[PDB]
Protein backbone atom coordinates (compact mmCIF):
# COMPACT_ATOMS: atom_id res chain seq x y z
CA UNK A 1 0.00 0.00 0.00
CA UNK A 2 0.93 3.68 -0.13
CA UNK A 3 1.18 3.89 3.66
CA UNK A 4 3.53 0.90 3.63
CA UNK A 5 5.66 2.54 0.94
CA UNK A 6 5.91 5.59 3.22
CA UNK A 7 7.13 3.31 6.01
CA UNK A 8 9.86 1.82 3.84
CA UNK A 9 10.84 5.28 2.62
CA UNK A 10 11.34 6.38 6.23
CA UNK A 11 13.40 3.23 6.77
CA UNK A 12 15.62 4.13 3.81
CA UNK A 13 16.13 7.69 5.05
CA UNK A 14 17.13 6.33 8.46
CA UNK A 15 19.52 3.77 6.95
CA UNK A 16 21.21 6.33 4.66
CA UNK A 17 21.80 8.53 7.69
CA UNK A 18 23.30 5.72 9.82
CA UNK A 19 25.44 4.57 6.89
CA UNK A 20 26.76 8.07 6.23
CA UNK A 21 27.78 8.46 9.88
CA UNK A 22 29.69 5.19 9.68
CA UNK A 23 31.29 6.09 6.34
CA UNK A 24 32.71 9.42 7.56
CA UNK A 25 34.27 7.88 10.68
CA UNK A 26 38.02 7.71 9.99
CA UNK A 27 38.26 4.33 11.78
CA UNK A 28 36.04 2.79 9.11
CA UNK A 29 37.67 4.19 5.98
CA UNK A 30 38.87 0.69 5.05
CA UNK A 31 35.21 -0.42 4.86
CA UNK A 32 33.93 2.44 2.66
CA UNK A 33 34.66 1.02 -0.80
CA UNK A 34 34.98 -2.42 -2.40
CA UNK A 35 38.29 -4.18 -1.93
CA UNK A 36 40.63 -3.62 -4.88
CA UNK A 37 41.72 -7.00 -6.38
CA UNK A 38 45.06 -5.54 -7.47
CA UNK A 39 46.09 -4.82 -3.86
CA UNK A 40 45.04 -8.23 -2.44
CA UNK A 41 44.52 -10.76 -5.29
CA UNK A 42 43.52 -13.57 -2.90
CA UNK A 43 40.49 -11.69 -1.55
CA UNK A 44 37.80 -12.77 -4.02
CA UNK A 45 38.68 -16.45 -3.52
CA UNK A 46 38.58 -16.29 0.29
CA UNK A 47 35.66 -13.87 0.72
CA UNK A 48 32.63 -15.21 -1.15
CA UNK A 49 30.33 -12.23 -0.52
CA UNK A 50 32.28 -8.97 -0.39
CA UNK A 51 30.46 -6.07 1.23
CA UNK A 52 31.29 -2.45 1.96
CA UNK A 53 29.52 0.74 2.96
CA UNK A 54 29.24 2.11 -0.60
CA UNK A 55 27.53 -1.12 -1.66
CA UNK A 56 25.21 -0.77 1.34
CA UNK A 57 24.17 2.68 0.09
CA UNK A 58 23.54 1.22 -3.37
CA UNK A 59 21.37 -1.51 -1.84
CA UNK A 60 19.37 1.05 0.18
CA UNK A 61 18.60 2.94 -3.03
CA UNK A 62 17.68 -0.32 -4.80
CA UNK A 63 15.11 -0.95 -2.03
CA UNK A 64 16.89 -4.15 -0.97
CA UNK A 65 16.39 -3.50 2.77
CA UNK A 66 12.85 -3.77 4.12
CA UNK A 67 13.93 -4.06 7.78
CA UNK A 68 16.83 -2.89 9.92
CA UNK A 69 17.46 -6.59 10.59
CA UNK A 70 18.32 -7.08 6.91
CA UNK A 71 20.52 -3.97 6.90
CA UNK A 72 22.43 -5.25 9.92
CA UNK A 73 23.06 -8.56 8.14
CA UNK A 74 25.17 -6.65 5.64
CA UNK A 75 26.94 -4.66 8.38
CA UNK A 76 27.66 -7.99 10.08
CA UNK A 77 28.94 -9.29 6.73
CA UNK A 78 31.43 -6.41 6.42
CA UNK A 79 32.67 -7.29 9.90
CA UNK A 80 32.78 -11.07 9.50
CA UNK A 81 34.56 -10.71 6.13
CA UNK A 82 37.23 -8.64 7.86
CA UNK A 83 37.64 -11.14 10.70
CA UNK A 84 37.84 -14.05 8.26
CA UNK A 85 40.33 -12.38 5.91
CA UNK A 86 42.54 -11.07 8.75
CA UNK A 87 42.84 -13.90 11.30
CA UNK A 88 46.56 -13.69 12.13
CA UNK A 89 48.35 -12.21 15.14
CA UNK A 90 50.15 -9.62 12.98
CA UNK A 91 49.38 -5.99 13.89
CA UNK A 92 47.95 -5.25 10.44
CA UNK A 93 45.40 -8.03 10.93
CA UNK A 94 44.67 -7.06 14.53
CA UNK A 95 44.06 -3.42 13.57
CA UNK A 96 41.48 -4.37 10.95
CA UNK A 97 39.73 -6.81 13.29
CA UNK A 98 39.51 -4.10 15.95
CA UNK A 99 38.03 -1.66 13.42
CA UNK A 100 35.62 -4.29 12.12
CA UNK A 101 34.30 -4.99 15.60
CA UNK A 102 34.06 -1.24 16.24
CA UNK A 103 32.04 -0.81 13.03
CA UNK A 104 29.62 -3.54 14.11
CA UNK A 105 29.36 -2.23 17.67
CA UNK A 106 28.89 1.37 16.53
CA UNK A 107 26.14 0.44 14.03
CA UNK A 108 24.30 -1.64 16.63
CA UNK A 109 24.63 1.14 19.23
CA UNK A 110 23.25 3.83 16.90
CA UNK A 111 20.32 1.56 16.05
CA UNK A 112 19.66 0.63 19.69
CA UNK A 113 19.44 4.31 20.60
CA UNK A 114 17.74 5.76 17.50
CA UNK A 115 15.55 3.02 15.96
CA UNK A 116 12.07 2.88 17.44
CA UNK A 117 11.27 -0.76 18.14
CA UNK A 118 7.63 -0.37 17.03
CA UNK A 119 8.86 1.07 13.75
CA UNK A 120 11.10 -1.95 13.21
CA UNK A 121 8.28 -4.29 14.21
CA UNK A 122 6.03 -2.62 11.62
CA UNK A 123 8.67 -3.07 8.92
CA UNK A 124 9.04 -6.75 9.84
CA UNK A 125 5.29 -7.34 9.72
CA UNK A 126 4.96 -5.67 6.31
CA UNK A 127 7.88 -7.74 5.00
CA UNK A 128 6.36 -10.94 6.38
CA UNK A 129 3.04 -10.13 4.68
CA UNK A 130 4.51 -10.06 1.16
C1 LIG B 1 41.54 2.53 -1.81
C2 LIG B 1 40.65 1.26 -1.71
C3 LIG B 1 41.49 0.03 -2.24
N1 LIG B 1 42.41 -0.53 -1.25
C4 LIG B 1 42.28 -1.92 -0.89
O1 LIG B 1 41.38 -2.60 -1.41
C5 LIG B 1 43.21 -2.61 0.16
C6 LIG B 1 42.85 -3.85 0.62
C7 LIG B 1 43.66 -4.51 1.58
C8 LIG B 1 44.84 -3.90 2.06
C9 LIG B 1 45.20 -2.67 1.60
C10 LIG B 1 44.38 -1.99 0.62
N2 LIG B 1 46.41 -2.03 2.07
C11 LIG B 1 47.72 -2.57 2.16
O2 LIG B 1 48.63 -1.87 2.59
C12 LIG B 1 48.00 -4.01 1.70
C13 LIG B 1 47.53 -5.05 2.70
S1 LIG B 1 45.85 -4.76 3.29
N3 LIG B 1 40.21 1.05 -0.48
C14 LIG B 1 39.31 0.00 -0.46
C15 LIG B 1 38.49 -0.11 0.83
O3 LIG B 1 37.93 1.06 1.27
C16 LIG B 1 38.33 2.21 0.60
C17 LIG B 1 39.78 2.21 0.14
C1 LIG C 1 48.73 -3.21 6.26
C2 LIG C 1 48.20 -1.75 6.41
C3 LIG C 1 46.93 -1.81 7.35
N1 LIG C 1 45.79 -2.38 6.64
C4 LIG C 1 45.02 -1.52 5.79
O1 LIG C 1 45.32 -0.33 5.66
C5 LIG C 1 43.80 -2.08 5.01
C6 LIG C 1 43.20 -1.29 4.06
C7 LIG C 1 42.08 -1.77 3.34
C8 LIG C 1 41.59 -3.07 3.61
C9 LIG C 1 42.18 -3.85 4.54
C10 LIG C 1 43.32 -3.37 5.28
N2 LIG C 1 41.67 -5.19 4.79
C11 LIG C 1 40.34 -5.59 5.05
O2 LIG C 1 40.08 -6.77 5.23
C12 LIG C 1 39.22 -4.52 5.12
C13 LIG C 1 38.76 -4.10 3.73
S1 LIG C 1 40.16 -3.69 2.68
N3 LIG C 1 49.08 -0.94 6.93
C14 LIG C 1 48.67 0.37 6.79
C15 LIG C 1 49.66 1.39 7.35
O3 LIG C 1 50.96 1.19 6.96
C16 LIG C 1 51.39 -0.13 6.99
C17 LIG C 1 50.37 -1.16 6.50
Amino acid sequence: SMQEEDTFRELRIFLRNVTHRLAIDKRFRVFTKPVDPDEVPDYVTVIKQPMDLSSVISKIDLHKYLTVKDYLRDIDLICSNALEYNPDRDPGDRLIRHRACALRDTAYAIIKEELDEDFEQLCEEIQESR
